[PDB]
């Protein structure tokens, strides 16, 4: 919500009320998603200035307060930053901004996370390229100097980050984008590569010095069809794990495969099939397994731009045989969003 | 405060800073409510949004943050998010919300939660259907459709949270209220039954499958006078622990009184007496044991429905040879309120 | 940024989004400053509301959310409230507030407070009078009663904090401040002086049951020149710690001194140079040690009162003999500010 607009700079103050539960088979611990009360709350602002005529700077938060604790010892289990940047952007040339912030291989997997709650499995949070991660410097290009509608790019630095979790933890690296969109027709390309910190090396899986990521995706989005395409791979980027002794580490390769599929009518209703696959190989000690495998069914009813609710049915093709130990139930979320 | 209202909805964003201290004699850890510091501050959001004539949705969330921390490593200690949920209001049919909310017998025990700084002692939080809970589904009814000003009513569906802690956790629930209101007198009654989860009954303390509550309350409330009483009980739900080496659970049963009056002057000054006395009962190798017995004298002072200032002074009933360690000295708070 | 002005009530939330990085020689555990991502953002709210024509009540709030911290464990490390408190301001007889504020000694130290990132090192936070610190009872006095333009005085209660860190804790205690300012020339001086906690007496560094600060301060600040300069004293105040073994406490005493000058052109850059060193004396088993030692080069470049950037290069001339393990190496902030 634009709460101020006053002598050239803006400020939206915008948040929501996800009201959320997941319901599946007895403790939830072998499915999908869990089980049980998932209720959330976000927090944010957006500023933009107006510097002068081409110049503009803005800066953005936005914090995540879980609803689904007590009031005692775990008040904050799940709570975090989501993002905190700030930057500039001049007329053609471009913008550039600092802080915690979206990978750029996260301007192709955006293709694909559509789903009313679930989906998106790839774009891991503090995983280099792929979701949120602290310390990306990013330019982005906008219709390429204005010569170009509809083309855009960005080239990222990401610095390392040092932290306790070989998960959490990263070398620096570089990355970039490209993409194209021509009549609800659009298609994208992104790739980093970045080094792993001496703990991640550390791990018993992972084997390499280097961690890569890359996706392509096209999609088709008007006329109230939404429809989009993801495959992508990695290589020692996945962060996987046992199920009963958590032995930890990356995945030597993967192999992502997204498919979306949804129609909105005038009405406010958009039912939504999607199926996810995503499989590690020479993983070692285990060879080649599934880390995600379903297919989706679901729907969310709009009310106005600001209220809605969701279900999302997850059947789930794992099975519990997986040598990771990966959870073969199914599982569906019902929910209720405010948002202002 | 109302700081957005455009196009059919509207956000008021509120909150307050209360700078707060507690006097008691030395420690005060054998006092009612501690010594020291207490200051803290709230931040939260309410929207509302007109979807048609009769249908609205909303969503809400609060936030507690301690002023009495360090910015070292007990920066978050007693920070947690009070409310969050999301809803829909038809027309003459009612409402219906979901997420971390109050339970319905606090529709009973709002009646004598009134002091300037104490009381509601029986309205604890994460305790079933008292005060605010995680996982509430709540419907409520107005003037019964509209068919008749002043009653109302409301029913629960509190789902199970297996939290770590035996004191947080509950089982799936069902709970209901009703009250009418007739110039300025009204009467409410509340009641409600969960289970336990098999952590609660692994406890030394509470025996049995089924945490009950109920509670009633009538009050007087217009002409700058407020009275108001609670007679409650509960079975298997009042959490209760040594002082020395902690043994907790719950109350086998418990018996609540809570009994307020408060006078409304027209510049300002509301003075407040009030008298709480609560009894377990039962309970396993005690037998009875006052949990809370005490008067109360105090005064609040409203410069205006932003600023105010409030004296609480606890005259505490309990004695130091209490079989539970229940503390037995006295306690003054001393406040000052900002609130937008 | 003011939201909300509205029937003699106003608040302003307000806020930024820091993007930051720190630049050191390898690990930077033995730089000034550190290493690697820095970026934070601030948010709060101050209210003001009129109570009649002479009498103000007000309030504010000020958090602090790192942004180089993952979503996963390490979420909450360095995250904390900064201020909470309230209070009132009567006509000509000045303001009194209360909470988590800054602490008197803090006017003083005000005057060099001025860097890109750093400096003001000695203005630690829950340390007495030199910064914010949880439980000030503050009075203020403007232009002496309106009598006299330009001359000011506080006087501060500090409650006694027995937290689990002597570094956290502090006795009851008692501060003031004078100022005096005419054209663009100011002088000030505070004092203050507190008991110690046990356990802060229990520290093997420190000895002595009263701990004492005073600062005093003059500066030129007109004509886009600032120039100011601090010396300052403490007995028992100042935390000091081992970089190996972790022995602390708090040094015997301390001899401060800040040298600041800065210059802002009208196109938006202000350079800045500054000179700082602080000693600690009587050190058990260490006699005399610097605890900050060098010189300051940097440059703030505003946009507009909205958005900036800076370096701040800290040339540090502790060396890696110091016997209390004060890293030795250089740091360079740059960084980024978008703010409402
Ligand atoms: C198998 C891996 C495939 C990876 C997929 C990466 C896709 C990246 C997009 C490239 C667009 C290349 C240029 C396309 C745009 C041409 C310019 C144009 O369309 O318009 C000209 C007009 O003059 C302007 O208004
Ligand atoms: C000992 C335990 C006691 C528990 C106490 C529970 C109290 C619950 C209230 C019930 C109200 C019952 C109906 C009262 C309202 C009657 C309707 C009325 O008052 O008004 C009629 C008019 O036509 C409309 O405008
Ligand atoms: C070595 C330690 C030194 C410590 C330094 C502490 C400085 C504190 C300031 C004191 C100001 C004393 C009074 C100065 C103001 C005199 C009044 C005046 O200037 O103006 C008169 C006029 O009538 C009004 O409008
Ligand atoms: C007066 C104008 C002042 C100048 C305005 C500056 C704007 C700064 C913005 C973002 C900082 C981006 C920093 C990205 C740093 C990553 C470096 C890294 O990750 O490690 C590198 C290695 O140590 C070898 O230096
Ligand atoms: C302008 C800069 C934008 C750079 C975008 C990277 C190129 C498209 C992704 C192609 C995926 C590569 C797949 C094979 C990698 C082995
Ligand atoms: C059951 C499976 C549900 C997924 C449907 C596949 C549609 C995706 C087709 C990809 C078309 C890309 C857009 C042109
Ligand atoms: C397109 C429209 C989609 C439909 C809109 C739905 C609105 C959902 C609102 C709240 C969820 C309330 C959930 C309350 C669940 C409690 C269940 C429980 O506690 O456990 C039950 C047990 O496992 C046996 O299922
Ligand atoms: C319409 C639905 C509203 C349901 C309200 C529950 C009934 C009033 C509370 C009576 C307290 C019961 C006390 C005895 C219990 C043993
Ligand atoms: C000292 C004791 C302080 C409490 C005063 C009792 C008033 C409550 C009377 C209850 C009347 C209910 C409202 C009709
Ligand atoms: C109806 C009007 C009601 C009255 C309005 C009151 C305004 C209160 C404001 C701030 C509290 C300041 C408290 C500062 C307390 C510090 C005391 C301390 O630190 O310890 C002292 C020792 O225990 C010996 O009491
Ligand atoms: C009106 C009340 C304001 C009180 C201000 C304290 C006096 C100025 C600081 C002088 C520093 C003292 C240095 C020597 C101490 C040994
Ligand atoms: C290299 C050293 C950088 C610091 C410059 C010293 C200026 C401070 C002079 C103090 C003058 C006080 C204001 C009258």
């Amino acid at each position: 919500a634009e709460i101020y607009n006053k002598d050239g700079n803006k400020v939206d103050l915008y948040g929501k009320a996800v009201g959320l539960h997941y319901f599946s088979k007895g403790n939830g611990e072998n499915s999908y998603g869990g089980n049980g009360d998932m209720t959330y709350a976000r927090l944010g602002f957006k500023g933009e200035t107006q510097i002068n005529s081409d110049l503009t700077g803005y800066g953005q938060w936005e914090y995540n307060f879980q609803g689904n604790n007590s009031e005692g010892a775990d008040a904050q289990t799940g709570n975090k930053t989501r993002l905190a940047f700030a930057g500039l952007k001049y007329a053609d040339v471009g913008s550039f901004d600092y802080g915690r912030n979206y990978g750029v291989v996260y301007d192709a997997l955006g293709y694909t996370d559509m789903l009313p709650e679930f989906g998106g499995d790839t774009a891991y949070s503090d995983d280099f390229f792929v979701g949120r991660v602290g310390g990306v410097a990013t330019y982005r290009n906008s219709n390429f100097f204005g010569l170009v509608d509809g083309l855009n790019f960005a080239v990222q630095y990401l610095g390392k980050n040092e932290r306790d979790t070989a998960r959490r933890s990263n070398g620096d690296g570089v990355g970039g984008s490209i993409s194209y969109e021509y009549e609800g027709f659009g298609i994208v390309g992104a790739y980093g590569a970045a080094d792993r910190t001496n703990l991640q090396e550390a791990q018993p899986l992972g084997n390499g010095k280097k961690a890569e990521q890359w996706a392509t995706g096209l999609k088709y989005d008007a006329n109230n069809i939404y429809l989009a395409a993801n495959y992508g791979e990695t290589r020692n980027a996945t962060p996987i794990t046992n199920k009963f002794t958590n032995t930890s580490g990356f995945a030597n390769k993967t192999q992502d495969v997204l498919l979306v599929a949804q129609y909105q009518f005038d009405f406010g209703l958009r039912p939504s099939i999607a199926y996810t696959k995503s499989k590690a190989k020479d993983v070692e000690g285990i060879g080649d397994v599934d880390l995600v495998n379903y297919f989706e069914v679901g729907a969310t009813y709009y009310f106005n731009k600001n209220m809605s609710t969701y279900v999302d049915y997850i059947i789930n093709q794992i099975d519990s045989d997986n040598k990771l130990g990966v959870g073969s139930d199914d599982t569906v979320a019902v929910g209720i969003v405010y948002q202002f």
